[PDB]
């Protein structure tokens, strides 16, 4: 893939005075949020405001949290790195290479499902993290194997096609590149000319609003409608009715997720590293088509996904028809997303793989946009209203 | 005021595909309003879905609806323009024009004050014409007697300016301009080439889907927060919990009534009338002042304001500042306001005056655009609020 010089899609977007006072009818929302807030505590225990416990509960252990992502840091700089470079040179003078590279192999499979299959998760399941702690470590789990296979899948052609002839990296660029936005190895060779502290003093400004904004999210939309509702009907009626009214918290965390952690959240971490040299999703929302909408929604992991997965599960596979391999790499994409939900909620009950399957099956076979629309917010609807029914449900007994 | 034929904002906006995407939105989430509203329904009664029994309430006495319409029509097309044939020609020749034209504008004046100033009041007053019906041709009366005071007005000084030089309408204008969409009787000398059998249609079936919106909104966000919710706690923070769960529906109310009245409604009635040669609205979502989002919210209504009340009450008043005589404007559209709301609610408690007030002098000694959204926010909140809670608190007791 070309990473071409052009800036995040909502960044050029925003200018627009009607987009500018969507922004600043978010934020001004936002304004009400802090100010009911504010005056609820203030009449219910007189005085003290700004409290701030959900963010003390499930950001607990954060101690725990930093020395696990300093240990795996450390790991996934080092060991992948030392056994590429331990491996490349015995590959150029061994006599026999079939077996010495096949080895090698095995040590990196048994390193990215050994250690970054175990430790991030053997240190979630025995120190107990809290949800959000845990899920942000369990997420950079899932950046460290994706980053490190992207690493590694694109340093073993790389020697083989130059043995094959008769290109090892620098421990500068593999230190800047798994910081870098991006996931895939080609990296940030296209870099920006300044830092400007500024910009990056605004977007993390805006990641601290986005992140509180969500808070509130919590604390007012889905605190009253998941909080302990227990007066059990198991009413068909009462589920319809909270797929229906747990939207509005669903969308807006859908759209204010989206935005915050793409757009502001690595383009902090773009500008701050001199690499906002690509885009990082295009307008999703303006979808003809379903298969149209699934290239074009976090480009980052849809790049991961579809070139190597796919390239890599057709051309080994020789399948005579490719939509089975898209269905195969959306399939695994489903596992990954569940996976990374089971362990971050501690929970069966994948709605978000039927669910996903259901829409895809069922579009299969501008009236679409609607359609897609209506569709995206039902199944946003009932993905909180499940995962969140299950988390408070469990939390009740 | 010159009649520029350009098109309403809206309508050469919404070809944006972000925008569109947003409209789109719109009637999605107007389908899972239909699709929620059929389900609670099959799932309540069993069967026989699509009652539409709220319509039938608040349309109740249509016939004297529109009895009274076309009456309250006669009168305004006859009355004034056969009261004003008749003055014109006596005020040209005879000897002593002072007490003559004083004696017909007394006429008019109480033709204005007591035909439509009583008969829209007391035919709703004593046939006791359901909310919705009340409230459609109690807007007809100010409609009309804002129409015919313009009509008026923009004559009286035509006749005696050609007089004291030493031009009346003729019926069919007249007969025009009171369907017209504008409130002033500059009229719309500027017309348009074809009535689009098509586009009207379209525009018509935009109104219709907006009202049944307006409907789905008032069943499924005003029903459960305001039908008989009475279990009185006579809490603060239950009132501030409604002000704030009542801004999404009425936002909702205010986008999309504003959308559906303003830019469909009249937008039919410009080109199925030929008549679509002038601008209703400016972006009043973009106002870096409240009072320069005074100017351009309702453009109609507030061309008949600004022009007639303010010019004239200051020209007669000859007052030394001209910020009094904004206030007094804005005081009399209040009271106007204030009027209409409860001649159509029949209550008192002006939340809407008080609050007018409120948010104008405290205003008065980008940023402020976020808080011209905060203060929208929260007043659309609490008027819809406060006033929904009186119309339930008498059908409460
Ligand atoms: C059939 C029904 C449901 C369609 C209703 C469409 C209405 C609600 C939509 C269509 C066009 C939309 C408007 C288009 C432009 C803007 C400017 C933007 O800066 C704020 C939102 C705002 C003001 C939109 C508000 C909602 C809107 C009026
Ligand atoms: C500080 C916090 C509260 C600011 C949050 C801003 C977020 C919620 C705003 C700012 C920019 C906005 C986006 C700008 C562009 C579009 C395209 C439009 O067709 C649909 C809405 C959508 C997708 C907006 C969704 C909401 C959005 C992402």
């Amino acid at each position: 893939k070309i990473f071409i010089a052009r800036r995040s899609l909502l960044d050029e977007l925003l200018e627009v005075d009607h987009i500018r006072t969507i922004y600043h009818m978010f934020i001004a929302l936002l304004i009400l949020f802090i100010l009911s807030t504010l005056v609820v505590d203030y009449i219910d225990e007189g005085r003290l405001v700004l409290e701030f416990s959900l963010l003390s509960y499930a950001f607990g252990k954060f101690p725990t949290v930093v020395w696990t992502w300093w240990i795996m840091f450390l790991s996934t700089f080092s060991v992948p790195y030392f056994l590429f470079q331990h491996w490349a040179t015995g590959y150029s003078k061994s006599s026999h290479p079939l077996i010495r590279s096949l080895f090698h192999g095995f040590l990196f499979m048994i390193f990215q499902i050994g250690v970054l299959g175990f430790g991030p998760t053997y240190v979630v399941l025995a120190y107990t993290l809290p949800p959000a702690s845990r899920f942000i470590i369990i997420f950079e789990q899932i950046r460290f194997v994706m980053k490190a296979h992207s690493f590694v899948r694109e340093n073993v052609p790389r020697v083989l096609n130059s043995a094959k002839e008769k290109p090892i990296p620098t421990v500068n660029q593999y230190l800047y590149f798994l910081f870098a936005p991006t996931l895939i190895y080609r990296d940030s060779y296209p870099r920006n000319p300044t830092v400007r502290w500024g910009y990056v003093a605004m977007k993390f400004a805006q990641v601290f609003g986005c992140f509180f904004y969500v808070y509130y999210i919590f604390e007012r939309l889905c605190a009253p409608l998941f909080r302990n509702i227990k007066q059990e009907p198991f009413s068909a009626r009462v589920l319809v009715l909270c797929v229906f009214n747990s939207i509005l918290p669903g969308v807006l965390i859908l759209f204010l997720t989206f935005f915050a952690f793409l757009h502001c959240w690595l383009n902090a971490f773009a500008e701050m590293l001199r690499f906002g040299d690509r885009m990082f999703y295009k307008d999703w929302w303006n979808s003809t088509s379903y298969s149209n909408y699934y290239r074009t929604w976090n480009v980052v992991v849809h790049d991961w996904l579809y070139y190597y997965a796919y390239k890599d599960f057709l051309w080994f596979f020789s399948k005579r028809f490719k939509s089975a391999a898209m269905l195969a790499v959306f399939a695994v994409s489903a596992v990954v997303h569940e996976y990374a939900l089971a362990v971050c909620l501690s929970f069966f009950y994948p709605v978000l793989f039927v669910l996903f399957m259901f829409f895809g099956m069922a579009f299969n076979f501008p009236i679409w946009n609607v359609l897609m629309w209506t569709s995206l917010f039902l199944g946003n609807g009932v993905l909180l209203c499940f995962y969140s029914q299950e988390w408070y449900a469990r939390q009740h007994c």
